[PDB]
């Protein structure tokens, strides 16, 4: 438990989990359910908000930046895999701007 | 602000001389790099040289305002290039440096 992991839990993760564009990221990418067969060929390190929150809630992270990186690989997985015109990409951009805003006022 | 100076003098410093930074020091010239559809795909181009001229003319109004530019830069790269391209790895390496350097930004 660090002041940054605490800020990532109660400020960042609280803002992003309840957001109206959060629902595609609240759980891992189910490639058979979403009809995306190539996904785990293109995206070798999947990541999603449900995993990040359990880890914050479970003391999994040690230095916050590791949690910041899990957020970042989540967003980039979406930009890398999906078409540029896909609504999902715009939803990833909107959640990300918020993440960046909130980390901009983070301590230590 | 001090945040804009930290982003100019610690954050932009550490990414600019990186060995993977050269594709991002100056705007994408679509015709030289062999990417003609670039501007159909990328509606808001961005590059560290633009963020740099803006950092030293006090263009930015907040730290986040400038961190957004950095983010658009990395995101154009992921969106435009094929997942297998070496520039995708370069952006991720540069981007992870930015996030750790931003984490320890004052206030
Ligand atoms: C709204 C599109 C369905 N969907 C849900 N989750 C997704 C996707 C997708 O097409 N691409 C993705 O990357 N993820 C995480
Ligand atoms: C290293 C590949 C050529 N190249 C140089 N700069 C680039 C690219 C590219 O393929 N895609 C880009 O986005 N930029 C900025």
């Amino acid at each position: 438990v660090t002041n940054q992991l605490q800020y990532l839990h109660k400020v960042v993760m609280k803002a992003l989990w309840k957001h109206q564009f959060a629902w595609p990221f609240r759980q891992p990418v189910d490639a058979v359910k979403l009809g995306l067969p190539d996904y785990h060929k293109i995206i070798k390190q999947p990541m999603d908000m449900g995993t990040i929150k359990r880890r914050l809630e479970n003391n999994y992270y040690w230095a916050a930046s590791e949690c910041m990186q899990d957020f970042n690989t989540m967003f980039t997985n979406c930009y890398i895999y999906n078409k540029p015109t896909d609504d999902i990409v715009l939803m990833a951009q909107t959640l990300e701007k918020i993440f960046l805003q909130k980390v901009a006022s983070m301590p230590q």
